[PDB]
């Protein structure tokens, strides 16, 4: 690849998300990556899709990805694969303030001060982890030194 060359994808078409929600409401899922048809679908809890997603593809330009729950963990890979935009349903502050800063294009349903744990009383662990580094390279490396 030419480091002179430079993709620009900063919008969405509104039908492709309208139609990419249809399906991910209709099978109840946790993640997805569409590009006019289904390139990956997954119904598992936390980060382990994201994971799976992010090893399965260099990158998702020409690509929406719709997330369940966005934390800063997420968003870092998903930062990193540049999708054309990323539609949470719910978001959490760090991972919003990230994406503004990246410039990413973004949407979100409901936003919430950080991700939870099992529990709901109390911040999920992969959040804690990554809550005060700021590359989002970085936080990939540490998340998968889990994996
Ligand atoms: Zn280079
Ligand atoms: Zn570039
Ligand atoms: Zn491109
Ligand atoms: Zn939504
Ligand atoms: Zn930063
Ligand atoms: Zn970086």
């Amino acid at each position: 690849g030419s480091d002179k060359i430079h993709h620009h994808h900063h919008h969405v078409e509104k039908n492709l998300l309208r139609s990419a929600l249809k399906i991910f409401e209709k099978k109840d899922l946790s993640l997805l990556a569409y590009s006019g048809r289904s390139i990956f679908e997954s119904k598992d809890s936390g980060l382990k899709p994201v994971v799976e997603l992010f090893k399965r593809f260099d990158n998702l330009e020409g690509s929406l990805v719709i997330d369940k729950m966005v934390g800063k963990a997420a968003a870092s890979f998903l930062l990193k694969m540049k999708p054309d935009h990323i539609h949470a349903k719910v978001i959490s502050k760090p991972a919003l303030k990230l994406m503004n800063e990246y410039g990413q294009s973004f949407s979100y349903d409901e936003k919430i001060p950080f991700v939870l744990g099992k529990d709901g009383k109390s911040m999920c662990p992969f959040e804690k982890l990554v809550l005060e580094m700021d590359d989002p390279e970085e936080i990939i490396r540490i998340v998968l030194s889990k994996f």
